[PDB]
């Protein structure tokens, strides 16, 4: 584990991460997809061999020795708020299991279901809180990746609030 496990946030492409493994914001069919998923496909295409996995699950595939954790958050266009909420919480629990299993000291993680799977709603706080609930019991350095200037500020505030 990390000597003093931390949370950090950076505003940049997760494909350029400086961590021991990456979480993909995957689709259930292991398709190239859009957003983080598309960047992950361009950087680690080998990781998409048999990556298909059901909603609320995570499946790790190695690109070389570099672990890609395909986490499938729900598309809130398809789920009810209640059921989507359950599946989003579950995807993050499965990420925490996989990060523990791999024995990595760091992980790069996007906010699941905050892009084209958000159903046109701001789910920053909902997604980040499910991330904290899953990852708080792990000793991995967590680095959250985002693209929006205002989201970087709000994620940074939420991290600092608890320190
Ligand atoms: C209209 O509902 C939404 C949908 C998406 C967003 C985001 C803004 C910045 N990038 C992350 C996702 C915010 C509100
Ligand atoms: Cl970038
Ligand atoms: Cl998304
Ligand atoms: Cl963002």
């Amino acid at each position: 584990g990390a000597m003093a496990p931390s949370y950090r946030v950076k505003r940049m492409d997760i494909a350029k991460n400086d961590e021991e493994c990456v979480v993909n914001a995957a689709n259930p069919r292991g398709l190239p997809g859009d957003g983080v998923c598309k960047a992950v496909y361009k950087k680690w295409p080998e990781s998409f061999k048999n990556s298909a996995t059901p909603v609320g699950t995570a499946k790790t595939v190695m690109c070389g020795t570099y672990p890609v954790i395909h986490a499938v958050g729900p598309n809130f266009s398809n789920y009810t708020e209640s059921e989507g909420d359950r599946e989003l919480a579950a995807a993050y629990r499965e990420v925490a299991k996989e990060v523990t299993r791999l024995g990595v000291n760091s992980v790069a993680i996007p906010l699941l279901s905050t892009g084209v799977y958000s159903g046109g709603k701001d789910r920053l706080t909902q997604s980040l809180n499910h991330l904290f609930t899953a990852m708080d019991s792990t000793d991995a350095d967590v680095v959250i990746y985002c693209r929006d200037k205002e989201w970087e500020k709000k994620i940074s505030e939420a991290i600092q609030m608890r320190t």
